[PDB]
């Protein structure tokens, strides 16, 4: 057996659960809500596109929302990625 | 339409194209190898164990590999993950 400390330089994102999650709020929204970071946008409402951003945690990314219910929409999501939760 | 730059709180992990390349990269050898960080020991020629490692790019992991061909497992791979190029 051997071993070896390395950095992962690989690309990274949000994982399953977190994004399906994510999704299913993102849902109930009829506004159309996108994850943006540096300049690809991705739809919230989809799991494998959430998925396709490149992500680390701690990272800052844009929340856009436009609709309807564009700031229920915001509020609700924003309080969701940051790992607060408002009910 | 509204817009706010928000902190990502939420679990990363690799993304699923690069999690199947490595252990199509991983296939190459007969050696088990593993992923761990924080206590955590993942199969790494399994996608699904690859991408349940919560890490970011950038964080510090340890390979692991056993078997016959381990010594040579362990060069590519190491290289595979830092992104280096031979």
């Amino acid at each position: 057996m051997v071993q070896q400390k390395v950095e992962v330089r690989l690309k990274t994102g949000l994982q399953a659960r977190p994004a399906a999650l994510f999704v299913q709020e993102a849902n109930r929204f009829t506004s159309d809500v996108f994850l943006e970071k540096d300049g690809k946008k991705v739809n919230a409402k989809s799991i494998m596109g959430l998925m396709s951003l490149a992500v680390s945690t701690g990272t800052e990314v844009t929340l856009i929302a436009q609709g309807e219910d564009e700031q229920e929409a915001l509020e609700k999501l924003a309080a969701y990625v940051q790992e607060e939760v408002l009910q």
